[PDB]
């Protein structure tokens, strides 16, 4: 068990840098621990201790408690909005002040960790949405993988009619809504104001709610989409690439990965970038900061990124990772890794506002759930979301 190995490594160590994370298990937790085990073996008496804090929401709550208690870890995973929050307290070390080189990091990811021109995060486990699909079920009914939103809706209705059940499965949540919202031309910031109830928002939430009414979209209310597989016909989901190993272990059918359907065939749709960056807390000792420096250099190395990305379905964050022989050997055997990289070229972020975590779950996610599960009118549900968000900001 890698967490037992690390516990023993850290027991023999003169300096331990704690890294608080939101991996509850599967391949992401095993890949993070395996990376830490190798880092720790290369050091002389210096270690990283990964500390599971629950999911990402539990992690952000535990960091809030840590600020209140006046005792932060050395490193933590952080979404771009969590970075914005922690910078209000000036709790974060600039990454380049540690002497970590970021050249060769993808500008999609590096730009998202740059605040006021300075980098306060190291992109580590960055995901993109992809189209997961049931190759067997599409083959059975001769339905090509849809390249456009129009094709996707047609494919879902045709397969749902043939199978007697809704085949597009989705979580009624902010992540899923972002795919439809972005690819209907939606934009969350209008002259720097956060807008949740634009016509593209209403259109995105109407399309999902109509999908449920018309019997081609199946809301998943309990667990992850990959935990629900096997109950009723499944053709498609739009989901994080970090879901890849979880789909593979659950799927009784031949799992497919495609680029996202876009407005036209001239370009794939935009996917939502999720997963986290590593931040380094100012409060850490110079000795713990020096361990963070080396760990970050290690996490950005082409081998570390190649192994982590091939073990998980996360997007390798560097140019050098794609040139690493381990990455190349996996990609040559499994086209899904190249599909994830291609889709990572067409990448949108949610707003990096300090309040965004509360807004995306408690306000926006609640409005999506009202409309999908309680048949609330999409505009009325999003107008309420807008009022609650305007009150919070
Ligand atoms: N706190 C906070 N969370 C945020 C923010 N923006 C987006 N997200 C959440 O990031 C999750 C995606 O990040 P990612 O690392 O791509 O995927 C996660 C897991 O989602 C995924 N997983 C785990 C178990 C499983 O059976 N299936 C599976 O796919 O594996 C990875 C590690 O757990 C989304 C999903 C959500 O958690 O419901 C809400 C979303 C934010 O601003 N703050
Ligand atoms: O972001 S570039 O790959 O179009
Ligand atoms: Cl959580």
């Amino acid at each position: 068990k890698p967490e037992d190995v690390i516990k023993e490594q850290c027991a023999r160590a003169k300096v331990v840098a704690e890294l608080w994370h939101g991996f509850t298990g599967g391949a992401p937790k095993a890949a993070l621990e395996n990376l830490v085990v190798e880092f720790n073996k290369a050091q002389q008496g210096r270690c990283v201790r990964p500390v599971p804090q629950g999911g990402y929401r539990d992690l952000s709550t535990k960091i809030k408690a840590a600020f209140a208690a006046g005792k932060v870890p050395t490193m933590a995973q952080a979404f771009e909005n969590n970075i914005a929050l922690y910078l209000e307290a000036k709790a974060l070390l600039p990454i380049e002040s540690l002497g970590v080189k970021l050249q060769g990091v993808n500008l999609t990811f590096l730009n998202a960790v740059r605040f006021g021109g300075v980098v306060y995060g190291v992109p580590f486990n960055k995901s993109i949405q992809v189209l997961y699909y049931n190759k067997d079920l599409l083959k059975k009914h001769g339905v090509p993988v849809p390249a456009t939103l129009e094709e996707f809706v047609a494919a879902a209705k045709k397969l749902s009619r043939a199978e007697g059940g809704p085949v597009y499965w989705f979580q009624p949540d902010a992540s899923t809504f972002a795919y439809f919202f972005f690819n209907l031309g939606g934009s969350y910031l209008k002259d720097g104001k956060l807008v949740l109830n634009s016509k593209e928002a209403v259109e995105a939430l109407t399309l999902l709610q109509n999908g449920v009414k018309e019997g081609w979209a199946k809301p998943i209310t309990s667990g992850y989409i990959n935990q629900n597989l096997g109950s009723g016909p499944y053709a498609f989901s739009v989901d994080t690439s970090a879901g890849y190993t979880y789909y593979l272990r659950a799927a009784k059918f031949d799992l497919g990965v495609a680029t996202l359907p876009g407005r036209t065939k001239g370009q794939p749709g935009y996917g939502l970038v999720q997963g986290t960056n590593l931040v380094v807390f100012r409060q850490a000792s110079k000795e713990e900061q020096a361990v963070a420096k080396d760990f970050l250099e290690f996490v950005l190395s082409p081998r570390a990124q190649a192994v982590f990305a091939t073990a998980t379905g996360y997007v390798p964050v560097t140019e050098g990772a794609l040139k690493d022989p381990v990455y190349q050997a996996y990609a040559a055997e499994n086209p899904d890794y190249a599909t994830i990289v291609r889709q990572s070229r067409y990448a949108k972020f949610e707003p990096a506002l300090a309040e965004w975590e509360q807004i995306r779950f408690d306000i926006l996610g609640q409005a999506i759930k009202e409309a999908i599960l309680n048949k609330a009118d999409p505009k009325a549900a999003l107008d309420r979301a807008q009022k609650l968000a305007e009150d919070l900001l």
